[PDB]
């Protein structure tokens, strides 16, 4: 992605840029054959400017020449060499500026080459190994000045990202790599960006770096748009836990039987601020014999303590990767009882933590909080009262900071992306947060995904130089909504299948906009609602009920019923159905009941911890197993007029402890009838 940077103009005076691109060698030509996305009238180039550096591998005297010296002025550093021998020294970098003007060319495109001749009189087009791009960064480097010589033309590029002011403001496209003005009736993505922000989203990648692919390949595709922020978002996923009674100096004997408690866990990133937090649910379903308390199970007295181990992974749901610092996490019981601080070793990561991925990767083992080969893992200890609290709440919280370490950035000297020790996420995130609107959307699998989109702040003059951002456009560019036939959709689902919720400031702002639009319904004017910096917008699938963490925990009876209508097979052994994956996510289990002729009901799996009777098969269909908690026996129906009733239990209606009186039965559980057939119908 290296060479000289070229601006090719339709007018004579460097005002109407048609193509911005880079060469590889001194051949700076663009044939008309490559100009499909330029209309023919504007393929006539009357002026051009090139910029970059020349690197010398042999100290010598050199003569520069082009294909059109009578139309050219060229500077090496501040020195005009065309408008002649110049001594250049090995190991040194010289700035190049070339301008070309030719009125009324008769051919489209441009045939243009840059040559040099050494002392041996050998003339050649300059090799790619001798040419570098300009330093299109916010600061110069030790060897590479960020501005070109003042002599000659200065194409307006107030932020030094390489994209001319006029294209950033008026609209541009990139084609396979030609950057050109966007023209409705020919074109491809329409980009606009701020001509005064090197990164319009205030992230660490320039607007030009994003649209030309001069960027970390791990940056999410949507964040190659100059108006979508590229930044990591990390939380911790806990997969399972094991609780152990701590040994004490008094117990000399360590030969005792296994008395640990092992449970699966389910973790979700939450939204209730710019914090990273996830909430863990400890499974309440049957795992051990008896119906003992956890203390009875593990042999804990009131003066004993217990410890927890667990398997975890880190999850990046953001748009940029992390390389050398994983964030620190606090493991919290109840509201504010910190049980552990979880850290990884800085500068010793075994892999990248990339967007839409895990650390460790899912094809590798997870991390154990107390690793078998770590002598120095701190025991995560609870006192007896804390242990009882965990038994009752079956909940933990993982609060993760935003300490993400160093950033891999592009270097124009060599075209490489490398971790830059001088660039840190902690210097970048505050400004992303301050200048963007935040949308949290759960249409991908019901988990909360945050994106930030550049948006004007009317009260910050710099931020008013950014383009207007509508709500519709933000959903398209940040989340991949599309609009086939007028209607805005996400993966086939109309936008009207999702609700809108806002913070208090954002809500008043939107309400005022709708009033100025005399619009009674936001869904019909999404192209006219403008976002502003610091808005917070939460968009959720309407089929579901949500808890205080905005985790999906249930759904209307009508929705759940309809989701279970399509029965494939029924028998005394169970039911086989096709159920939407999203529905399965909000269920904790099923209750199976036999109803006799007088209306009395026998619940088969009549325990709060015996509802986990469904499984997903390879075919993707669900089996509800009547036998599992019926002693591996099918249901015995003593009269064909008896009914088999099956009920679904949503998570919000799930009982996770015996009742106050000790009753472990299902009496009182709010449950949704989803199947009811007589024996002769089975
Ligand atoms: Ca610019
Ligand atoms: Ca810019």
């Amino acid at each position: 992605s290296q060479g000289l940077l070229g601006y090719y103009f339709s007018d004579l005076n460097f005002q109407a840029p048609m193509v911005v691109t880079s060469s590889t060698t001194g051949d700076l030509s663009i044939p008309s054959s490559e100009l499909e996305n330029i209309p023919s009238e504007n393929q006539y180039f009357q002026s051009a400017i090139w910029s970059g550096f020349i690197k010398v591998k042999k100290s010598d005297e050199y003569t520069f020449a082009t294909s059109a010296d009578n139309h050219v002025t060229m500077w090496v550093d501040d020195q005009e060499v065309i408008n002649n021998k110049i001594r250049l020294e090995k190991g040194r970098l010289y700035q190049i500026k070339i301008q070309y003007q030719r009125e009324n060319p008769t051919e489209k495109g441009l045939d243009f080459k840059l040559y040099w001749t050494d002392s041996q009189n050998k003339k050649e087009v300059i090799s790619s190994d001798n040419l570098q791009l300009p330093e299109l960064k916010q600061k110069s480097s030790n060897s590479r000045k960020k501005r070109s010589t003042s002599a000659g033309p200065t194409v307006p590029d107030r932020d030094n990202d390489g994209i001319p002011d006029s294209l950033e403001v008026e609209g541009y496209t990139v084609d396979v790599t030609f950057l050109s003005p966007y023209i409705s009736n020919i074109h491809l993505t329409k980009y606009k960006s701020s001509p005064e922000k090197w990164s319009t989203a205030s992230d660490p990648y320039s607007d030009f770096e994003k649209v030309t692919g001069r960027i970390d390949k791990n940056v999410s595709p949507e964040a190659r748009h100059p108006l979508v922020a590229a930044y990591p978002i990390v939380h911790v996923d806990m997969e399972n836990i094991i609780l152990s009674k701590n040994e004490d100096q008094s117990t000399q004997n360590t030969d005792s039987q296994t008395r640990t408690i092992s449970k699966n866990t389910s973790t979700s990133r939450t939204h209730t601020s710019n914090s990273n937090s996830s909430t863990v649910a400890i499974d309440h379903s049957l795992s051990l014999a008896g119906e003992r308390t956890w203390a009875e199970t593990m042999g804990l007295n009131t003066a004993d303590t217990a410890r927890l181990n667990a398997n975890i992974r880190y999850v990046n749901t953001g748009t940029a990767p992390i390389y050398n610092v994983l964030p620190t996490t606090s493991l919290v019981l109840g509201k504010n009882q910190t049980l552990a601080t979880i850290k990884a070793k800085e500068n010793q990561l075994s892999q990248i933590l990339a967007p839409n991925n895990y650390y460790p990767s899912k094809n590798l083992a997870p991390i154990a909080l107390n690793a078998q080969d770590d002598f120095s893992s701190t025991p995560i200890t609870m006192n007896y009262n804390q242990f009882l609290e965990l038994e009752k709440t079956k909940q933990l919280r993982l609060d993760t900071d935003q300490v993400y370490g160093n950033i891999a950035t592009y270097n124009f000297e060599n075209g490489r992306v490398r971790v830059d020790t001088g660039s840190n996420w902690s210097e970048v995130l505050p400004q992303i947060q301050e200048t963007t609107a935040r949308i949290i959307f759960n249409g991908k699998d019901l988990n909360l995904v945050e994106r930030r989109i550049a948006a004007v702040n009317p009260s910050d003059p710099l931020e008013t130089t950014k383009p207007d951002m509508t709500l519709k456009e933000a959903l398209k560019i940040a989340f991949g909504f599309n609009e086939p036939n007028g209607n805005l959709q996400y993966q086939g689902k109309d936008i009207t299948e999702f609700d809108f919720n806002f913070d208090q400031q954002t809500s008043q702002n939107i309400k005022n906009q709708l009033a100025e639009l005399n619009a009674t319904n936001i869904y019909t004017v999404l192209d006219k609602i403008k976002l502003n910096a610091k808005m917070n917008i939460l968009i959720r699938d309407k089929r579901f009920h949500y808890d205080r963490n905005n985790i999906a925990v249930g759904a209307d009876e009508s929705v759940v019923k309809e989701a279970h209508r399509e029965v494939i097979n029924s028998s005394t052994e169970g039911l086989l159905l096709n159920i939407d994956k999203d529905i399965r996510k909000i269920l904790s289990g099923y209750i199976v009941e036999i109803e006799d002729t007088e209306g009395l009901k026998e619940v088969i799996n009549d325990r709060y911890d015996m509802l986990n009777i469904s499984s997903l098969r390879q075919d993707g269909k669900t089996f509800i197993d009547f036998k599992k908690y019926n002693d591996k026996l099918p249901l015995y129906i003593s009269n064909p007029n008896y009914k088999v009733n099956v009920y679904a239990v949503t998570k919000e209606n799930t009982i996770i402890n015996p009742s106050e009186n000790g009753d472990t039965s299902t009496n009182g559980i709010k449950k949704i009838l989803i199947f009811s057939k007589k024996g002769y119908e089975i």
